[PDB]
């Protein structure tokens, strides 16, 4: 697929409100997805034990890695789909490393477009809710893609 630059910037442009605080967006992102998809917390050896949404908001190293899966995907969508190299070394630790099923990844992306609806409603309307999906999407596919170069299309 591809973006047109109107859609990038509905994208890019919600996103800059998210860059001026990484690390809440990045704990309500994760903690949204643990609580909608519970079996995804199983990937995570370091934080599977934490039983309550209160644990998850204390934990720091929830939210320090709330900020790097964050850095990591604005930096893919700054790319504006010319984002071959930063996926490589993506695509190899999630299908070799940690084993995360493209299911996992269109669950994170629910919860990315949920977070956003409830922080910043005015700039997250119709349409740019759907530049989002499609950037989303784009970004699946292609790791789909590496996946299966890799040898794990999952
Ligand atoms: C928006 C999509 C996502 C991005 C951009 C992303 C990004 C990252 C990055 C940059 C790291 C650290 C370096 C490395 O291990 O590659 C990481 C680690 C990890 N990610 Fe992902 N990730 C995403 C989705 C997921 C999903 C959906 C799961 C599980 C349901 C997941 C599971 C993990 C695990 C288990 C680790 C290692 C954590 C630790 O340090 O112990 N990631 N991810």
């Amino acid at each position: 697929m591809v973006l047109s630059e109107g859609e990038w910037q509905l994208v890019l442009h919600v996103w800059a409100k998210v860059e001026a605080d990484v690390a809440g967006h990045g704990q309500d992102i994760l903690i949204r997805l643990f609580k909608s998809h519970p079996e995804t917390l199983e990937k995570f050896d370091r934080f599977k034990h934490l039983k309550t949404e209160a644990e998850m908001k204390a934990s720091e190293d929830l939210k320090k890695l709330g900020v790097t899966v964050l850095t990591a995907l604005g930096a893919i969508l700054k790319k504006k789909g010319h984002h071959e190299a930063e996926l490589k070394p993506l695509a190899q630790s999630h299908a070799t490393k940690h084993k995360i099923p493209i299911k996992y990844l269109e669950f994170i992306s629910e919860a990315i477009i949920h977070v956003l609806h409830s922080r910043h409603p005015g700039n997250f309307g119709a349409d740019a809710q759907g530049a989002m999906n499609k950037a989303l999407e784009l970004f699946r596919k292609d790791i789909a893609a590496k996946y299966k170069e890799l040898g794990y299309q999952g």
